């Protein structure tokens, strides 16, 4: 295990948020983008190996980890469009013209947006369990509400009050998602889960994360733009963990309408957290895809 | 306030469960049936006044309050059809030929079932915010999942673990439903909420209640029978609290397909807990309806 | 029986029609609005009793009874929107700021329109067997044409010629509707039917009534406005006669889209003419509803 | 004009009805079948001319004219299937192996049925304004109820009472249909209309005719058989009067599904009564079609 | 047989094409319009007989026969709208105010267009196996692609290369359509087929014909105008060959939406080439229809 | 170029056909299955390289190449189900328990069928431009008939007569498909095309190939079984040539319903003939996929 403190930590002031990140390695820039309920450290198993070939950059999304939580009452500051803008600003701030970009979960949408809005800043991309503009009707539909109920729980003030009421309550809540969304539970050792809980229990982090659901996944939300509804012919490497119940491999059928130059591989013994559950697959497929 | 201990408590052994109830008054029998997340005591404001005209009987549903929790692993023992059977058995056990029956929430379904399955055991009925066989597609549909998410949360083991992890967690969770489902929050005084929490924290009561959702409201559940899909011409008094967001007054449109002899009244300053929020309305309308 | 001549008769000149009415009693103003094939006198059983608590005003609609028949060739003068305007003008002319208003049949639409167009002139309203903007497709649909055929018969010149060809033909025709639309035929004694026939046989009254069908119920008619398609939160007392075959109690399902503050009661032994068949119910429910 | 008494009148006892007919001429047998509200005499203008080339046989349908009215309470005896059977029996009784058959209105259905059920008894057929098994949804649909309302009026006892209440009422009623269904009103001279009224006023004839509507055109009627829903390749000559509003020329589109060997001609100045309004067209087209 | 050289041949310079035609007879002008894969000579059996009563004019369509092939790369010059314009120009050029016009196949569309765009230049019209604006979805639909495949073959350059590769290849190809589209194959004698092949093998004639398919029957083509979607009340004589598999007699159902003054006759032993397979029927029906 | 004669040729007698094949190499068995309009030799560029790691077996499908043409009048002998059975028999006859199987075009269906019907005879599979049971409605739908027209041309006797009329006609026809279905035309050198034409011109080979279309792709054909409509969890390597217009890369969306364990890669500069246009990709991806 490589604990958070065994990386080098940076912060950079962007136009309306401070972004925290770790950075390591040499070569072309590889930008790794996390999801919920993790943060930058979910990539910790692959950063080292990948840094042998890349300048690996791993930020906390705004509202996550040690990155700034914008005005918690202003949901416009938690829109995914701005999170994609943050990545362009991050590259500008670091003097980087082009990067390889990788995302999943919320960052699957960030990458979707990014490669279309900033096409000249991408070399190639990778997405794990990709999410397209046609996700919405499936995800909040029947019977998938059996899996997506939590997106609506997060709309309530009570969810924040309950989940942050104690470290014990927090651990209980988040453990369910790590385990249920994985191919083989437990996903995490006790020490690893403690580190995720440490992060969730930082001031405003549970609230910050739930604001993503309020801004982008309320029943009146629409996080997608016209530009998002275009075909991209950028080379994209896609993986799916067939054990993912919340963004299931059936959703491959939504991909061809948005991409003309991709690969897809269904990983048989992985769920929603590919970089945690099958880190060697991630390292191998990215090194191969981005050769 | 009339605390639980200021009533007379009974238990009776039915064919496969022990049912706890309180009983008070003289006259025709009036059977009052509670919902989730309450228990018999939610009727405590109206029992006394109604007992001036009726033999008021108020049981805990199986799986609730001080009634027996059947085998927690056997969801068939938490089907609403059996809960309706329990009411027929209760009347048999007490030597009662016919009763006036009143329900809401889960007991709206119990009464729906009861008056059709045991039509000769009913004088007249009343339902608050009634639920019909056509409820399902609306309730788990879009956008109502913003309100019904909790029915799916309850499918998880983690929900029980979290909500029972401490009295504080329990209070936080249940308070949301009392307040959000009411017309004007707070619904309850601190002492009143403590009493509901005391009950929820009794061994197996949170689990017992969540089993109702697992048996009757999973995405593969079907609690309705062919007999339920028949028109009843029994006199039924119906009330709706227009402040009810989870079973909203729009659902009046589903009632005419199932009833030919009813009244309906929309109460302007009540939500989901009519007997708690507007007890004088309940007393008046039942005394009038059942004259 | 209280014959027409045993009331006090008035006429008032409104902006484009003379309206005939009877008036009786003291208290808040209660405006009672008749339908087809009756006239003001259909209310004759309840006027006296209601006048003990209200200033009861009962007009003939334009085109009916002793009220003026506008230009029989001008269907715009028989639109229901103008009939609703007539009621506002009547109140103005009598120096009345606000009234309780009651309607059924055609006057169900008049009241629908009135309470939305002149909301400041209503205290509370009542409608019997209410008709909403969604009536049309049901009423002229299949199989309801078995009941609504007469609305299309009335489009023909031959219908007027036939029905007015003799007092005997007139009696034969109208008796069918009084009896078939009631819960228990005969609706009327011989003397009562003679009085309705006397009125129908007045010059232009059959034609006047049929013009309502030509203006508002032809296959190219549209009597509803945008304003009519709004929700009203005025207190409205609604009754349905379950024996009504032409505006059946199934149509309760159309009401919730237009009203948020109402009561509904299905009367088991009444049809389309509640004030004729169950006058004591009408008196009781209006006195109660408008207390 | 050739009055009824200027023909030779016959009656024949068939298996369950007595059928009246007139007969004239020599050659192949030509069977002419009338509709509502006429009887055999509507063919009176063409019988003479056609008898120069054919053995013309013109019956009253059961329930019409001077033919027997079966048990007026037994609607099964007014089904169109039996009326088609009557034509086969008529031919048998007269020792006729094959005939040319012509129908319209109700007899359009009779001929439809006849040529499929008794195909070996037909040489060729002709239908004016033909009616197929797909008629129903159009005819009782919206907006055609503006034209078909009378089929539902006839379901009522009051319709018989009203229309037979006097010769004057009878004349008024039937004149509407002769005139409105024709291309150019008036269809008839005064003397001609008097003859139709004489026939309608014969005992039970209005009732008999209305029973056709009750048996075959109620909202729960189904006069068509499986055999009727087959394609016929018999030679069929079809005419349409474009002035026919009740069976309009748009209904040509329903014909190709049922016929593979036909002609169609739209007559520009005729309505529903081709043999009355354009007798020379009828004579010419039948002589030509049946050469 | 009347060979091409036994007619009198003309050419006239119209505004953007030279049109070749033959002309014969005296009387009102009768304009006969051919289809694919023929040319003017397909009418050769009926021209003589018809010339006894008419001034018969029979042109090659632009792109066919000896008429000019416009710029083969410019599909706008092969639109059917311009082919209809050519007929108006032809009449102008010959000093003819009005003509009887007859078409089938592609010329069914030409006549459809012509009688609506130049209504004052038509006396009466005739169409064989008529084609309306609603043809498209049927013709390129399933299962009719089993018959319409050739319209898509013609989109390819290879079709021209193959079909013109030799006289033998040409004969093989076109013979299929003459025979398969007829009621009884063979349609043609050997000498007659040789004459059609002679014409197809003229420079650019196969290409010219295939351009009709490219301009008017590609999957992105739309040859119809708003004016084409109007009802015509011009007298139109229509025939159908029931043996036509490519424009089948079922399509009669599309005709009533576009015509209010027509006749239709299904010819039992004819297919797609009525003037070739049943010339005496054509002569008789046109002489009769245009009397 | 490696000409046909530079391979070793075999024939084996199976239960109802003689199958011709070439075979080369050592290792696990790799069975390569061709499509239309090729034969075994389309694999000629990859056989040698692949034989370094595999026992490569490459048969002509029944009805193709030098394999037997069953009774040309018996379409049941050209059903794809029997072609899949032939592969099981081939393996049995050669004493092979399991093979890697690769297909495209018609053999995409053969492999689909094979891996489900004979699951114990497959190690892993690969499909190029895969075809599933949901292909039909797309392929013969609109607008894809612009591409699929040839499947219906092949239903006609004339297609065989035309295409085999000379070597020149044959070359012209087949060249279109090699070129139009490829990413960059020309697909073939002149010598390579001559070899394909040599094969097509062998007795009955054009007819044999067209029989595949008659048996499996007529508008009344159904080549799929219930077993075909099942999910396979065999490892399958899939490639798509994005330049393929007849089986386009959009059809990836049909794959997830039938496979749970696959990879997909869109090749940017290949069309329908991956093994011909991008042989090094085929060699690399199969060696990698089947390691």
């Amino acid at each position: 295990i490589r604990r958070p403190e065994h990386f080098t930590h940076h912060e950079v002031q962007l136009s309306d948020v401070k972004i925290h990140y770790v950075r390591e390695g040499a070569g072309p820039t590889l930008l790794l983008l996390h999801g919920w309920p993790g943060f930058w450290w979910e990539w910790s198993k692959v950063i080292g190996p990948l840094s042998e070939r890349f300048d690996v950059i791993v930020p906390d999304l705004r509202g996550f980890g040690d990155s700034e939580k914008p005005d918690l009452s202003d949901l416009a500051q938690y829109s995914l469009e701005r999170v994609a803008d943050d990545q362009a600003e991050l590259l500008n701030a670091l003097g980087i013209d082009q990067a390889y970009v990788v995302g999943h979960d919320y960052s699957a949408i960030v990458v979707h947006k990014f490669i279309r809005k900033y096409p000249d800043r991408v070399v190639k991309a990778a997405i794990f369990d990709p999410i397209t503009p046609d996700f919405g009707p499936f995800y909040l539909g029947f019977p998938h509400i059996a899996e997506s109920w939590y997106s609506q729980f997060h709309q309530t003030d009570m969810s924040v009050e309950l989940v942050t009421s104690s470290r014990e309550a927090c651990r209980i809540y988040f453990k369910h998602f790590f385990d249920h969304w994985s191919y083989h539970a437990p996903l995490l050792t006790q020490d690893e889960l403690d580190i995720y809980v440490d992060n969730c229990m930082k001031p405003n982090n549970v609230h910050g994360g739930f604001n993503y659901y309020r801004s982008n996944l309320s029943v009146t939300s629409d996080p997608w733009t016209d530009l998002d509804r275009t075909v991209s012919d950028l080379p994209v490497t896609m993986l799916w963990g067939v054990g993912d119940p919340v963004v299931p491999s059936s959703l491959v059928h939504q991909v061809p309408n948005y991409y003309s130059n991709y690969t897809m591989e269904l990983i048989q013994d992985a769920g929603h957290f590919m970089m945690v559950e099958k880190p060697e697959v991630v390292i191998d497929r990215l090194k191969a895809g981005f050769r």
